[PDB]
């Protein structure tokens, strides 16, 4: 299964043998970044005049002069041919090579070829990354790891600005970076060369930037230092601030300015791009000249950013429309999944889906901004390649199992279950869910509707769920141990773990529908003690200031296991006439269920704690009292006690 899968493609179903022997025609007249995986695949084997001809160039190389016509003519085209006689690897241009190479090596299995003929290029201009999001930046080596994986699928594009970063926002933005960090992104910068991947440094300098002499110089000096480095693109961010630095003409002006003395001037630079403060639909004002004023005044060759209809959304004809016919040029579309910074506590693993894949010729570029989980999102970002470079063949779920494959071989089933019920968002006040755990979800809603209304369910939906519940065990203890992708599975340990808890409480809650009083209370203590390690781990693990903590499996598998649970515990209750707590989150606090986050302790929008704590403060709404570290175990009256924890 070739990713991207490419334009156009004539196989034989014969193959031949990658030649022992082979004369290799163009090397040292082709891209260097091509010739050098060429000859690292050809490794053992050896290049002399006899043997099997493989030819690799450009379009106007001697090398590929005979296959001049079969050479798409687009940006980043490139033919390959590959029969019993010869192998040819012929670009439009130099990238062109270089991703003629990234297909070949694809096709290469146990020291065999497919004959195979493939004229190619990609549907959008600009593909690839925006690293965008609040949180954690990248690690280096994170980061390294991405440019590499970004070359073997043809995206052309990392947009480098962690909102995090203070040398990218503000204040720190006038600020060239310490040299430790600088030396990095000088590295960064040679090996997204080395990949064809264009490094566009960002800066995001509306929340306080000044229209004035000093501030536009020390914007221009802050981008020449990038340029020192080696940075050959570049791009201004205007989302997501307030006050002055949301003028358009202002703006407008600044961006022609670097256009016209900084972008013009140096003999090679490459994109210029801004993110606009009106960026989606909904953060646009229709009646307002925001982004007409930018389309109109804008010079032509300057991108414009755009993340749809909402600040989460997929792309649509109609919508992509409505921001083309005001900016006046094709959107540069900034994606904004599986970034999932808004909701922390959640892995998204599933699928890329919901995109309009007939709408290539309406964007001039197509970038995911993803999750601070940098190994995690390479099966959204693989994804995204496949659809931006062929989005008339797009396939979601075999590009899903794909990415799956290439990122964790050794354990590809089983990080397939894993992802496929890490999937949703949960609710948030974006409005954005993915669906997750569809395969049985039809099973869990028969076997609760059946369950609550005392009909009899069917046992293949017991049994389905039976099944689901032990290859989520086999899958979560299978990647704890994997050693193929460490830093991944550092990324999602937590995750991992809570998964097999979900898993287990799963086997026990149907093992309560299912003997005696006696063996009903074992399983019933068992669940509720795993429901505490949940909580352990929710409170333990992924502590960050906004939505803390580890949630797994959340759409259908947890919901239909408290669910059940709630209900043969009110039947048990019912059939011996007993008072078991039917609730499902494990709460140590007693009072709507209360809820613990960080140090505090709020009621779901008297509270009696497990021991006593000094407190902090309280805050309420329908209001806020300091209480200056008094010790309190008792509240009696948003509504949340905050406590020195
Ligand atoms: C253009 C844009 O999306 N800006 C920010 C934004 O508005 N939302 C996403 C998701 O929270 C952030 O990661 C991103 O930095």
């Amino acid at each position: 299964s070739l990713q991207p899968p490419p334009q156009q493609l004539i196989v034989q179903n014969k193959t031949i043998d990658l030649p022992a022997v082979y004369q290799l025609n163009g090397g040292e007249e082709a891209n260097p970044h091509a010739v050098k995986v060429l000859k690292e695949l050809l490794s053992g084997k050896q290049s002399s005049k006899k043997g099997m001809l493989i030819s690799i160039g450009e379009k106007g190389d001697k090398s590929v002069r005979k296959y001049s016509r079969q050479i798409p003519d687009h940006k980043e085209g490139y033919y390959l041919s590959v029969n019993e006689k010869e192998i040819v690897l012929a670009g439009n241009d130099e990238r062109g090579t270089y991703y003629a190479l990234q297909t070949f090596a694809q096709l290469l299995k146990d020291g065999k070829l497919p004959e195979v003929e493939i004229k190619d290029y990609p549907s959008v201009r600009y593909r690839g990354v925006v690293e965008g999001f609040y949180g954690t930046p990248w690690s280096h080596q994170a980061r390294l790891s991405q440019l590499k994986f970004y070359g073997k699928n043809k995206m052309n594009t990392y947009i480098y600005g962690p909102k995090d970063d203070p040398y990218h926002s503000a204040p720190n933005w006038r600020l060239p970076y310490p040299d430790k960090e600088a030396a990095q992104l000088q590295e960064l910068v040679a090996v997204a060369n080395e990949n064809e991947v264009d490094f566009v440094w960002a800066i995001h300098p509306g929340q306080d930037i000044k229209w004035n002499k000093e501030d536009r110089d020390l914007l221009l000096a802050k981008f020449e230092k990038m340029y020192q480095l080696g940075v050959r693109s570049f791009a201004v961010f205007f989302d997501d601030i307030s006050g002055e630095g949301t003028n358009p003409q202002k703006q407008a002006e600044l961006l022609n300015y670097i256009d016209e003395k900084f972008a013009q001037v140096k003999p090679d630079i490459n994109q210029l791009v801004m993110c606009p403060t009106e960026y989606n639909k909904s953060w646009s004002n229709p009646n307002g000249n925001y982004l007409t004023t930018l389309g109109d005044k804008l010079n032509p060759s300057i991108q414009i950013m755009w993340t749809g209809d909402r600040v989460i959304s997929d792309i649509t004809r109609d919508g992509i429309s409505w921001i083309n016919e005001r900016i006046k040029r094709p959107a540069y579309i900034w994606w904004n999944f599986p970034v999932s910074d808004y909701v922390r506590d959640h892995l998204l693993l599933g699928p890329v889906y919901g995109n309009d894949t007939t709408i290539a010729k309406e964007m001039s570029g197509f970038v995911t901004n993803p999750m601070e989980h940098a190994e995690s999102s390479k099966i959204a970002i693989y994804s995204v390649a496949s659809y931006a470079w062929n989005p008339a063949k797009y396939d979601t779920w075999q590009t899903w199992k794909d990415a799956i494959r290439t990122i964790l071989p050794s354990a590809a089933e089983e990080l397939e279950c894993f992802a496929m019920h890490n999937s949703d968002l949960g609710p948030n006040g974006h409005g954005y869910r993915r669906e997750e755990s569809m395969d049985i979800q039809p099973a869990a809603e028969r076997f609760l509707k059946a369950f609550k209304e005392g009909k009899n369910y069917d046992k293949a939906d017991f049994e389905t769920l039976q099944y689901t519940f032990e290859r989520m065990k086999e899958s979560a203890d299978i990647l704890l141990m994997n050693t193929e992708n460490k830093p991944l599975i550092v990324e999602i340990t937590p995750w991992v773990h809570q998964f097999k808890l979900t898993a287990e409480m799963g086997e026990e809650v149907l093992k309560m529908v299912e003997r005696n009083e006696s063996y009903f209370l074992r399983k019933y203590n068992h669940v509720k003690a795993l429901q505490q390690q949940m909580f352990y781990i929710d409170q333990t693990s992924n502590q960050n200031p906004y939505q803390p903590g580890v949630k797994t499996a959340t759409r259908v598998i947890k919901p239909l296991i408290d669910r059940t649970f709630a209900t043969v515990v009110k039947f048990f209750n019912q059939k011996f006439n007993a008072h078991l707590d039917a609730t499902t989150d494990y709460m140590p606090h007693k009072m709507l269920p209360l809820q613990v986050k960080a140090n505090r302790v709020l009621i779901s929008p008297e509270i009696e704690l497990d021991a006593i704590y000094p407190g902090e403060n309280i805050q309420i709404n329908f209001l806020s009292a300091g209480l200056q570290k008094a010790p309190v175990k008792f509240v009696r009256f948003q509504f949340v006690l905050t406590i020195e924890k």
